[PDB]
């Protein structure tokens, strides 16, 4: 995409100029699509970061030269939830609903997934460091307005 936001304005009474930007990576519809799949992997036990989400966007757009930052991750998430369906209608576990989403996607895909999963696992600081920054980036989205409400049955 454009990937930037733009308005710019030319003064004709005093001559200045003023020219507003902004990434569209900070539009709601990106920001909230991210928070949901970061949501959607935990849920089959994976604890990720928003920059590893970044990171899986560009893979994706590796395998996938044609598509935008915002259709890999579209379809990243879109890939997560009818994993989410498929397992529920199977009555599997976490882990059997993260095999299927390995399964789901491309090799060097897949190969990212299972060591941030690994990282998750054996590295107990680094763990604790990725939910800082899962909570932290939410206080931020919070004093822009944001609410993210989370209500389930258990
Ligand atoms: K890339
Ligand atoms: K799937």
């Amino acid at each position: 995409d454009d990937g930037t936001r733009e308005l710019r304005y030319k003064n004709p009474f005093d001559g200045s100029e003023i020219t507003i930007r902004s990434p569209r990576s900070e539009d709601f519809e990106r920001v909230s699509t991210e928070v949901l799949l970061l949501e959607l992997l935990e849920t089959i036990g994976l604890l990720l970061s928003r920059e590893e989400l970044e990171e899986l966007i560009k893979l994706l757009q590796e395998e996938y030269p044609e598509w935008t930052p915002d259709q890999a991750l579209q379809w990243l998430r879109d890939t997560t939830e009818k994993t989410i369906k498929e397992a529920a209608e199977q009555g599997w576990n976490k882990e059997q609903a993260f095999e299927l989403l390995l399964s789901s996607v491309p090799e060097k895909i897949a190969e990212y997934l299972k060591k941030l999963k690994e990282e998750r696992e054996t590295d107990e600081e680094r763990r604790k460091q990725t939910e800082e920054d899962r909570e932290e980036w939410e206080e931020e989205l919070r004093e822009r307005g944001y609410t993210i409400s989370r209500g389930g049955s258990g």
